[PDB]
């Protein structure tokens, strides 16, 4: 089994590519702008199934990890919660996130790198975690997940949407990027101190796309 | 088994690493400044072996691959062979090369990546390959060493010097260098067409160091 190390240009190389890449909605899916739609609409199907009534989560207050300009905000969030803060380590499209987002500007603005971020004790009752986790190494991740856990309000949902490989992990250095499979996703899941309530995957997608799945993990 | 792209980004680090690296024989050993006097005495005798006599190399000339300011040139080949040339993708180490190995200047100088270099049709006696297959990819090494080839005058020999992992693969992202195993290294040197005459073991180095190892090829 193959060993990687240099953490530090992992993470240093995904910030020079977000660096080029445009704060709008385009830029947010890649080369699959025309699948935002059935994204969203799959995410919204997703989220309602595990807020509102006893024993399931509030509608008070959400976080957007990874949020870019809030694309995922806009369209499943700010349409269900009080109140919707946004964690994204480019301040350039955090700052678009206020126009995107159409607010009077003006605290709901974390500019922090996810491993470098402890999200409020007990402040949310959804934390969305899309298409970022790939962004994180296992040891980054299974620790983010865990304080993830700590910012949830009584009954509060962490969930997690991402691209999950058939078999076998995928390691791309032009983005920094690693697209876990199953088995390992799920293990750093379990060592996080999480487990799994739901898992949904994504249909509408093209049969060429790497698999997307949802999580609700708490 | 593990996915790695971005063989673009591979490359354009490995070049951002070298432009800080210090154009001296320190920056050419890295942390390991004080292994080069024991480097240099293994090389010299392993070399020996090969050369002189009917069916062994001649001493005509020589090609110092990822020469570098051309630190195996000066203590290896120089003193054997009649004309030494250095490639390297580094002007910078190109152009110190000139003061290190204290020539007129002012040819024998080439400023190529190696998976961008064909050596000169059937010119070298020796092609010396000393701490860089580690930068070139599995399938750019492959290619690059059937190439070689095609550069060995009749008898000729490439010497390939390099880091051997016990078992398993090491890739490193800060200097974007992989270090393979004997499995994957033996591999790759079959299918680019060429034969093991010999190998020795460097002695000498720390146990904590990562084995070096010293093939003759042809
Ligand atoms: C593919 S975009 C996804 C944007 C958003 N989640 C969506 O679904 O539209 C990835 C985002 O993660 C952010 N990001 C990448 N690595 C990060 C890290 N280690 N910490 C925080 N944000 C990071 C990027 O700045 C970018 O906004
Ligand atoms: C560790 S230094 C070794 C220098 C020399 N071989 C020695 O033993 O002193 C690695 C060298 O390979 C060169 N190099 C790295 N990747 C290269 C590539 N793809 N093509 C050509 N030269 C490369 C660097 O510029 C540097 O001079």
């Amino acid at each position: 089994s193959q060993v990687i190390n240099g953490e530090m240009q992992f993470y240093a190389r995904a910030k020079l590519f977000y660096q080029e890449v445009p704060a709008t909605e385009e830029g947010m899916m890649g080369n699959f702008i025309e699948l935002s739609s059935p994204d969203i609409q799959a995410s919204q199907k997703f989220l309602r199934k595990f807020v509102g009534g006893p024993g399931r989560a509030g509608t008070d207050c959400a976080l957007d990890c990874g949020s870019g300009i809030g694309r995922v905000s806009k369209h499943v969030l700010l349409p269900v919660f009080n109140s919707v803060e946004l964690v994204d380590m480019m301040e350039s499209f955090l700052l678009e996130a206020q126009n995107y987002l159409q607010v009077k500007g003006d605290e709901s603005y974390h500019c922090y790198s996810l491993q470098e971020f402890t999200p409020p004790f007990r402040r949310y009752d959804v934390i969305w975690i899309q298409w970022v986790s790939g962004h994180l190494t296992d040891k980054d991740l299974l620790a983010f997940l865990s304080r993830c856990r700590d910012g949830l309000k009584e009954n509060g949902i962490i969930i997690l949407k991402d691209n999950v490989a058939r078999e076998g992990c995928i390691l791309d250095l032009s983005d920094s990027s690693v697209t876990r499979d199953m088995d390992i996703l799920r293990s750093l899941i379990r060592k996080s101190g999480l487990v799994v309530l739901g898992q949904e995957k994504q249909d509408g997608f093209p049969e060429q796309c790497i698999p997307v799945w949802m999580f609700a993990l708490h």
